């Protein structure tokens, strides 16, 4: 049975713990401790293969060395986040030494009317980096499982 590390980073209040929580435990977490950062354990079975995914819920340095994967979080109503990804991948290339390096980009909040972030303008900041764009709600969990079995079909693609 394989393990995956995963690392999810991005700006405060886009998500990253309330994805992690839907993930794990199907169930919207209406406020979680922002300082709050720790690793979880998930048995999966993806593509017939069974696999125990180790996440990081970033609010480190171990994780982010051997990280095989990292979840890129924005939120769709917080233009701040989306401009901040390109800081996140920097770091991420930073301490890999690599563009080359198993990312998806998640517009998270998409249960939220009124849009800040189009759709367009994030796949068009994927296509930049030559990854995958998923929009999701940790509300209501549309895309959640799409968002990490896609960032391990990148790593394995790796
Ligand atoms: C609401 C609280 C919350 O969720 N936070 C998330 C973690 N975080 C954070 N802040 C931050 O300034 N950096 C960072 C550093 C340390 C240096 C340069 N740029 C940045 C940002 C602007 C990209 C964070 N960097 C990382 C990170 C590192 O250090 C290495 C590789 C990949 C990374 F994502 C990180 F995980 C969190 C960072 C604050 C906002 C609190
Ligand atoms: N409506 C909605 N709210 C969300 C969603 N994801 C997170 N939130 C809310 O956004 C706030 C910040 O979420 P949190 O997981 O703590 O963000 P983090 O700082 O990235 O860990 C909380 O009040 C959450 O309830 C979502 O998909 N939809
Ligand atoms: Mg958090």
């Amino acid at each position: 049975m394989t393990e995956y590390k995963l690392v999810v980073v991005g700006a405060c209040g886009v998500g990253k713990s309330a994805l992690t929580i839907q993930l794990i435990q199907n169930h919207f977490v209406d406020e979680y401790d922002p300082t709050i950062e720790d690793s979880y354990r998930k048995q999966v079975v993806i593509d017939g293969e069974t696999c125990l995914l180790d996440i990081l819920d970033t609010a480190r340095d171990q994780y982010m060395r051997t990280g095989e994967g990292f979840l890129c979080v924005f939120a769709i109503n917080n233009t701040k986040s989306f401009e901040d990804i390109h800081q996140y991948r920097e770091q991420i290339k930073r301490v890999k030494d690599s563009d080359d390096v198993p990312m998806v980009l998640v517009g998270n909040k998409c249960d939220l009317a009124a849009r800040t972030v189009e759709s367009r303008q994030a796949q068009d900041l994927a296509r930049s980096y030559g990854i995958p764009y998923i929009e999701t709600s940790a509300k209501t969990r549309q895309g959640v499982e799409d968002a990490f079995y896609t960032l391990v079909r990148e790593i394995r693609q790796h």
